[PDB]
DNA sequence: CCGACATCGCATCAGC
DNA sequence: GCTGATGCGA
DNA sequence: GTCGG
């Protein structure tokens, strides 16, 4: 499928989500119409009415119409409306940047705060985390080369075996998948000495090594388990200097790592497709665990596993390469 | 007709 | 001071 | 908004 098959369908349906989300705080119908656009963008056909589409799963009688009066018209009239609202294209925008959502936009908007120049008038109204988000807005919305990613991984592989040669690391997201770009860099961490049954220092001696060698440059979030920030390339020589990137670091107990690693690797789709086909055998696999459902549907006790291959194993399928992960 | 639509770590707010 | 709810991103 | 109990 092209973008230019129904592009101008999916463009609609993804605006219409948006809108949902971020003005209507509809979270439901956000995700009806992604996975609608999903849907719709991988079929091999160009769509010549909205019965036609209805015909797709997770496409109902409304879209249908909206289906219809963009293909007569080459429009439609609910989001023309609200394209030209100052209020919502407002509240929509505002959410762009990190650490505001839906709630955060509409207060702003609705005492007078309606663009990044009023934000930036206004930094005592922002929290930490908006602050950053405001700073590196157009850095955020930037993706990543696989290039700049895999010098990335160089960094964070290097400083991580500096601190304790034990650390597990590994990077995973789309990019473990061999994508060419990314939106953000996930980075998943455990140690031998971590298990569920079972110090709450082995993140936040990661983070800082890698603060030390100037890496990482700020703080959204960090926890005992869980780090989100911000990092940075060094720059060239006497080259232009690289975008501020978003990263995440994940410190996992052991016996949940692989399937921490196989639930972050991805994608989406694939991990369903996974799920659905566990359970038929009789199986339950979520971020943490493998488990064992019982004749009533009881869960059993979490499974052994010490690689991925071993969770693939456990519901009789052949091991999958990260890069065929794609569904 | 009507509920499900995934769930959680961290920051910050609402309330005691 | 604390506990729980909420917002946010994922 | 869509699906299905
Ligand atoms: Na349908
Ligand atoms: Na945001």
């Amino acid at each position: 499928p092209q973008e230019t098959l129904n592009g101008g369908i999916t463009d609609m349906l993804t605006e219409l989500a948006n809108f949902e989300k971020n003005v209507s705080q509809a979270i439901h119908k956000y995700n009806a119409y992604r996975k609608a656009a999903s849907v719709i963008a991988k079929y091999p056909h160009k769509i010549k009415s909205g019965a036609e589409a209805k015909k797709l799963p997770g496409v109902g009688t409304k879209i249908a119409e909206k289906i219809d009066e963009f293909l007569a018209t080459g429009k439609l009239r609910k989001l023309e409306k609200i394209r030209q609202d100052d209020t919502s294209s407002s509240i929509n925008f505002l959410t762009r940047v990190s650490g505001i959502g839906p709630s955060a936009a509409r207060k702003f908007v609705d005492e007078g705060i309606k663009t990044l120049e009023d934000l930036r008038k206004n930094e005592d109204k922002l929290n930490h985390h908006q602050r950053i988000g405001l700073k590196y807005f157009g850095d955020f919305e930037k993706r990543i080369p696989r290039e700049e990613m895999l010098q990335m991984q160089d960094i964070v592989l290097n400083e991580v075996k500096k601190v304790d040669s034990e650390y597990i690391a590994t990077v995973c997201g789309s990019f473990r998948r061999g994508a060419e770009s990314s939106g953000d860099m996930d980075v998943l961490l455990t140690h031998p000495s971590f298990t569920s049954e079972s110090q709450p220092k082995l993140l936040h001696q990661v983070v800082e090594q890698l603060q030390k060698v100037h890496f990482i440059t700020d703080t959204l979030s960090k926890g005992e388990t869980k780090f989100m920030g911000v990092c940075q390339l060094p720059s060239k020589n006497d080259e232009k200097e690289y975008p501020h990137r978003r990263i995440d670091i994940r410190l996992i107990p052991k016996d949940q790592y692989y399937c921490g690693v196989l639930y972050f690797t991805g994608s989406d789709i694939f991990n369903k497709n996974m799920r659905a086909h566990a359970l038929e055998k009789g199986f339950t696999i979520n971020e943490y665990t493998i488990r064992p459902l019982g004749v009533t549907g009881v869960a059993g006790e979490p499974l052994p596993v010490d690689s991925e291959k071993d969770i693939f194993d456990y519901i009789q399928w052949k091991y999958r390469e990260p890069k065929d992960r794609s569904e």
